[PDB]
């Protein structure tokens, strides 16, 4: 296991325009496609995405979803070098921890996970069930439970047991 693997579970592969857990429009594994409620709106920004450039009709093959996977988690490992919160906080962590941190900023950006102050701070200290009992209750948990879950138990523990 590895970040893309995690992501893979906990996003899902969809080759076709799909709603997320908000009412957005995402295809693939978990790639916004757009905040807009029009699916016209939606296919328009899918064709127009330098991985793909076609004429897809909502629908991509397995190697444009993962092509535009791979973008997403650079993407992701870039906010969070490129954020002040966060940076201290995953030079600190070993390989497993890194995960969790990019999977919550791969789904929810850098600057939502950038507010979640106190269990950065414990996750900064190396008070992994502090830090797991303290996000255990934020309103991330009860919006994504199993979801939440399982990244909790891999901050807590450092093992890719929730995955396995």
């Amino acid at each position: 296991m590895n970040i893309f693997e995690m992501l893979r579970i906990d996003e899902g592969l969809r080759l076709k325009i799909y709603k997320d857990t908000e009412g957005y429009y995402t295809i693939g594994i978990g790639h916004l496609l757009t905040k807009s409620p029009s699916l016209n709106a939606a296919k328009s920004e899918l064709d127009k995405h330098p991985a793909i450039g076609r004429n897809t009709n909502g629908v991509i093959t397995k190697d444009e979803a993962e092509k535009l996977f791979n973008q997403d988690v650079d993407a992701a490992v870039r906010g969070i070098l490129r954020n002040a919160k966060l940076k201290p906080v995953y030079d600190s962590l070993d390989a497993v921890r890194r995960a969790a941190l990019i999977n919550m900023v791969f789904q929810m950006g850098e600057t939502g996970v950038a507010g979640f102050t106190n269990s950065l701070r414990m996750l900064q200290q190396k008070r992994w069930d502090e830090a797991a009992v303290n996000l255990a209750k934020s309103r991330w948990y009860n919006q994504t439970p199993n979801r939440a879950k399982r990244v909790i138990t891999t901050f807590r523990t450092g093992t890719w047991d929730a995955y396995k």
